């Protein structure tokens, strides 16, 4: 009910850095926007609302979206190792569709 998740591994980037995030999270595709949760159970990181954000794509190997300014993570590129890349990137197109 809260949208879909899927085990990622976070890449080093300016962004992921400034927000100390290393190794893996659950990213949550929410209705209006991406979270990212720890271990503590889960327990919500950041939330990025589908509207600030600028892009995002994938590939075999890799998720990746771009914040803008107004994110509470600040700006930046968000990468994340998984396999299922395509499967959150139609899950985002989706959401972001019906909103």
């Amino acid at each position: 009910p809260l949208g879909s998740q899927f085990w990622v591994t976070v890449q080093r980037t300016e962004a992921a850095e400034r927000c100390g995030l290393h190794g893996s999270y659950v990213l949550r595709v929410e209705a209006e926007r991406l979270t990212l949760l720890t271990v503590g159970i889960l327990e919500p990181l950041l939330s990025w609302p589908y509207t600030l954000l600028r892009r995002y794509g994938r590939d075999k190997v890799m998720f990746s979206f771009e914040a803008g300014r107004r994110c509470p993570s600040g700006p930046g590129t968000f990468t994340f190792q998984t396999a299922q890349g395509n499967d959150i990137f139609q899950a985002v197109e989706t959401a972001i569709h019906r909103q």
